[PDB]
DNA sequence: AAAAAAAAAA
DNA sequence: TTTTTTTTTTTTTTTTTTTTTTTTTTT
């Protein structure tokens, strides 16, 4: 009786919004698809179970941070490679003034579909972003180091001038406007961010991070990555051994963590992770320094148990499609 | 929390802002009541409102474009008298219409504190008529040219603080292990602001990642 | 521990 | 006793509204 004239008034109001607004200005969170979210590959398999959902979020922002020559520009390229290999179109908004093509292709990106923008201002990057993402026609963008988004007025004055919470200011203005946009488009951005020491402190953690504090509101994921030691063949350095830290996640559990191998000219070493988990999940037989497969003697050493599952396609098939199944919280297929 | 009153909730980054409003809206929903959600930050996950114990396929959900349709679906549920809970997530994100027209770097002096002291005026009345409870989610920055006080502040201006009823602060102040696994977060809430009651008392418990609020970890420390 | 500049409406 | 005719011209203001953002070691 009562009840019955709410449900009406209610019915009238969604209406006049709908009216006023458009179509799917207002609805029942259960029948609107859009919210739902879908992810896409990191290129590193120990990063994608962290994660929980098993990848980075499309339609969101997410920020890598780390010290100097601990793999963010490698881990944002192994991404874009994996979309491109999906037919997903990829911008790189370099900043820094410091990618190389040729690593680039070494990595297994397609140099000759790859967007890229070497802009002279943060407002001019920030511009580009928003264009590209209003387009609807780019599935991933990166811009390399926020460190190095350098507002208008602080090119045009000299060095020494004052600029106070200028690039603070411009960072929480281009928040407010991707967010909405991004989530349209399902554009996923990927921010890269350095990290500088904050002075007048003695407790917490003295390590900041560049642009100002809006970024780690709007950030859905935060990734901190870490070189952690050498990847050796006796002398030779070949590569970095590395630690991702998820310190937020808005789509799973956070303060899971992830190891892998960064190998140079390579990339990050896919059956070096499969060896691991396979190991972890009881799918390898690890009998001191000896990996064994099914009572199979595969290698001695975990570079030569690599080697092994490499030439061996199909067994490695099998030993992935196991550990995907059974780690992943929310499989997808 | 009271009916036909404004309640700001504010904090830093990851402390449970979102979490402690959906357990709001669950509550509500247990009771029989009508409840929206108007998402300006675009971040709202609908698997785990569900966890957390919310009616999924009964609450109305909007991501609005600009900060004055937020506002104008706000003051068009209100007027309805059909809606008992709105919650509005990140006053930060309230972008007004002009500032998404333009380009990155114009400036847009005292807009969005305008439109917010504006929204302020009209929905008072409002909201008390309908009997309808309006949460507003606040982000924190920092102000600059300061040694005394607290650095700290909260976005859109100084409207709000005047109009609320209720003001809470909420902080992360540690993990919850399972030894090795980080299971929560130990959570304080400090109550800055209260016209129906006394201020400045606080709440200590904990939010375990997928079931929200331990509530019998409360009754053990209140037993 | 010391710092700066930004408009549009009946 | 008989029988109407025809427009002319302006006058004078009232009143504000609202913040936004960190930056960096040094030995
Ligand atoms: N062209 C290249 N050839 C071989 N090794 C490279 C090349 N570029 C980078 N590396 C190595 O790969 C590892 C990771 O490098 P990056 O991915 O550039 O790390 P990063 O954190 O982006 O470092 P920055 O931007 O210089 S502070 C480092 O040990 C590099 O020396
Ligand atoms: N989908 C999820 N699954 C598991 N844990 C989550 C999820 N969403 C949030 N959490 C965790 O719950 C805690 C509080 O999260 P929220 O309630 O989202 O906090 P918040 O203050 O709203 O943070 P923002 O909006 O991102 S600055 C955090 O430790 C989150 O990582
Ligand atoms: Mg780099
Ligand atoms: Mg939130």
């Amino acid at each position: 009786a009562i009840d019955e004239n709410k449900q009406k008034a209610l019915a009238a109001a969604l209406g006049q919004i709908e009216k006023q607004f458009g179509k799917g200005s207002i609805m029942r969170l259960g029948e609107d698809r859009s919210m739902d979210v879908e992810t896409i590959s990191t290129g590193s398999l120990s990063l994608d179970i962290a994660l929980g959902a098993g990848g980075l979020p499309m339609g969101r922002i997410v920020e890598i941070y780390g010290p100097e020559s601990s793999g963010k520009t490698t881990l944002t390229l192994q991404v874009i490679a994996a979309a491109q290999r999906e037919g997903k179109t990829c911008a790189f908004i370099d900043a820094e003034h410091a990618l190389d093509p040729i690593y680039a292709r070494k990595l297994g990106v397609d140099i000759d579909n790859l967007l890229c923008s070497q802009p002279d201002t943060g407002e001019q990057a920030l511009e580009i972003c928003d264009a590209l993402a209003r387009s609807g026609a780019v599935d991933v963008i990166v811009v390399d180091s926020v460190a190095a988004l350098t507002p208008k007025a602080e090119i045009e004055g000299e060095i020494g001038d004052s600029h106070m919470g200028l690039a603070a200011r411009m960072m929480s203005q281009a928040m407010r406007k991707l967010a909405g946009n991004l989530k349209q488009s399902n554009t996923l951005l990927i921010f890269i961010n350095q990290i500088r020491m904050k002075i007048g402190v003695m407790f917490g953690n003295p390590e900041t991070t560049t642009g100002g504090n809006a970024l780690k509101f709007y950030a859905s994921v935060r990734l901190d990555i870490r070189r952690i030691g050498a990847v050796k063949e006796g002398e030779n350095v070949v590569g970095s051994e590395t630690r991702v830290k998820v310190v937020k996640n808005k789509i799973a559990a956070p303060f899971k963590q992830a190891e892998f191998q960064i190998l140079y000219g390579e990339g990050i070493n896919f059956y070096g992770e499969l060896v691991d988990l396979g190991v972890k999940e009881k799918l390898i037989e690890k009998a001191g320094a000896w990996y064994s497969y099914k009572g199979e003697k595969i290698g001695q050493g975990k570079a030569n148990a690599t080697a092994w599952l490499k030439d061996n396609p199909e067994t490695a098939k099998e030993i992935e499609k196991k550990v995907r199944e059974l780690l992943l919280s929310n499989p997808n297929s």
